[PDB]
């Protein structure tokens, strides 16, 4: 039953190319997969793939036997300052399953209640702020959750201060990630990146690449040379020992592990927190049930890391939260041996496919008509969601290594904040997402109402 693959638009030798000439590319590519289906073939200049969007097929390519992590052109252009890092490694490069080894310990749950209280730290900068608004003063969302959450994993992991609560501003670090992030996204539709229209791109590009290099280097010589015996991620990494290799992970690949974290281990969980209050806020009697849990359980000034595991339906929240709006909304594979997909597409070994997250969280055949509703209880319990329908952390042993993380850090925060205020959709926001390969609500503002609960 070998089909025949739909394709979108061309553009001569161009081929699919164009369709990227966007700012809002995923959600092109989403407004696609409505027309053609569960699959269809993209193609460029020297490439092709193939974007799935069907629970159907994607449980086949979550067969770690069949495929294996591919580096997307997105993560191709990243690797230009994360390296071999974590996130942009292959599957078979030395440093991938050495600094995966080293690394894994450091998202235990007794890591995670080592990181616990400067999670806190962080969480009651951001409730502070807001206490501190002035009437009919307005939250920039987004803005304030990428504070927080850029300076959760610089001190939960590194023992570093980005003091981005004392900043008007985004941090350094913070405005050369977006726009070495922005041109890597931009630069996915460049169809000749060397024409000289772009040396400023290329020079630029290189300016923020060693903003945030600078920054690596404080890091690094701040924990060398103190005296205070930490131990947190970068602990691991300066004195882990893979059990396989028996090798640390050397100097170049750290600095590049240090990049990938602070990068990953913020920028999503920030999309998810702005994407959870969106929804909380345009559905308040999912709000008033997370309230009531938050009340219920952060029965003290601190939260402590057994009340933020007893904030369950919190966790709900922001599961289906991720669902409607995956923040690292794709990723890529490759077929390890000729194969066919779904008894219907054959492919060669090499192949590629793109798995199109939001796109899969909407098939009605897994979620139901109701598919675009914010219902929590659809995660009351995952023995009857079907296999891989649910893929915000991606998959098998490439899956997100701080997806732990993460999820403490937003329902930890998530709960202070249904804890502590009220919240007003004072303009009624009209949801607009900004791409920088990552997803973010753009604009997102909202009036809270302090309950006068002490810290
Ligand atoms: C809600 C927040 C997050 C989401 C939605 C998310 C999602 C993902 C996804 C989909 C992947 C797979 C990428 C691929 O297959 O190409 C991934 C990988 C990864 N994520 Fe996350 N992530 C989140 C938070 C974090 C945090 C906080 C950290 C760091 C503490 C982190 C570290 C990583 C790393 C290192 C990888 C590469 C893993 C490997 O291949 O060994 N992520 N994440
Ligand atoms: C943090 C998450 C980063 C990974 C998500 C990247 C997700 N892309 C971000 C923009 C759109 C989306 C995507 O479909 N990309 C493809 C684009 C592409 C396909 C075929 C030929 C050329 C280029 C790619 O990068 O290969
Ligand atoms: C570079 C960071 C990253 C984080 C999540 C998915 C893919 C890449």
């Amino acid at each position: 039953t070998i089909k025949e693959m739909p394709q979108p638009k061309t553009f001569g030798e161009l081929k699919n190319l164009p369709l990227l000439n966007t700012d809002k590319p995923v959600q092109a590519l989403m407004k696609i997969a409505d027309e053609l289906g569960e699959i269809f073939k993209f193609e460029a200049p020297g490439r092709v793939t193939r974007y799935l969007s069907s629970q159907r097929l994607i449980k086949e390519a979550c067969d770690e036997s069949r495929f294996d992590k591919n580096l997307s052109q997105a993560l191709k252009f990243v690797r230009d300052f994360a390296g071999d890092g974590l996130a942009t490694s292959w599957t078979h490069e030395k440093n991938w399953k050495k600094a995966h080894n080293i690394l894994l310990p450091s998202f235990s749950q007794q890591a995670m209640k080592g990181y616990h209280a400067m999670m806190v730290d962080i969480a009651v900068q951001l409730v502070q702020k807001w206490e501190r608004l002035n009437a009919d003063e307005h939250i920039e969302v987004p803005e304030d959750m990428t504070r927080l959450t850029l300076d959760t994993i610089g001190l939960c992991g590194f023992n570093y201060r980005f003091n981005s609560f004392y900043r008007d501003q985004p941090h350094p670090f913070i405005t050369s990630m977006v726009r070495a992030l922005d041109e890597a996204m931009n630069k996915l539709q460049r169809a000749n990146p060397d024409d000289p229209a772009y040396d400023e791109n290329k020079r630029q590009f290189q300016e923020d690449i060693k903003v945030m290099n600078d920054l690596v280097d404080k890091i690094i010589a701040d924990r060398k040379a103190s005296g205070e015996q930490s131990d947190d991620l970068l602990t691991h990494m300066l004195n882990g020992k893979d059990p396989e290799t028996g090798e640390p992970l050397d100097d170049e690949n750290i600095r590049y592990q240090i990049i990938t974290f602070l990068i990953a281990g913020h920028e999503t969980t920030s999309g998810l927190l702005s994407f959870a209050l969106y929804f909380l806020v345009k559905n308040p009697h999912v709000l008033q049930k997370a309230a009531e849990e938050a009340a219920r359980v952060l029965v003290d000034p601190v939260p402590s890391y057994k009340q933020v595991k007893q904030l369950k339906y919190v966790g709900m929240v922001l599961n289906e939260a991720l669902r409607l709006w995956p923040t690292a909304p794709a990723f890529s594979l490759y077929a390890k041996e000729d194969t066919v997909l779904g008894g219907e597409y054959p492919l060669e070994k090499g192949d590629e496919l793109m798995v199109l997250i939001p796109q899969l969280h909407r098939d009605k055949t897994i979620w139901g008509d109701d598919v675009e509703e914010f219902r929590p209880e659809r995660f009351e319990n995952p023995s009857a969601i079907p296999q891989h329908a649910f893929k915000p952390h991606g998959n098998g042993q490439r899956a997100c290594i701080g997806q732990q993380f993460a999820l403490h850090e937003a329902t930890l925060v998530l709960g202070m904040m249904l804890k502590h205020f009220d919240f007003e959709d004072h303009t009624n926001y009209e949801l607009d997402i900004k791409e920088t390969l990552t997803l973010k609500p753009e604009g997102f503002v909202v009036k809270a109402k302090s309950k006068k609960i002490p810290l």
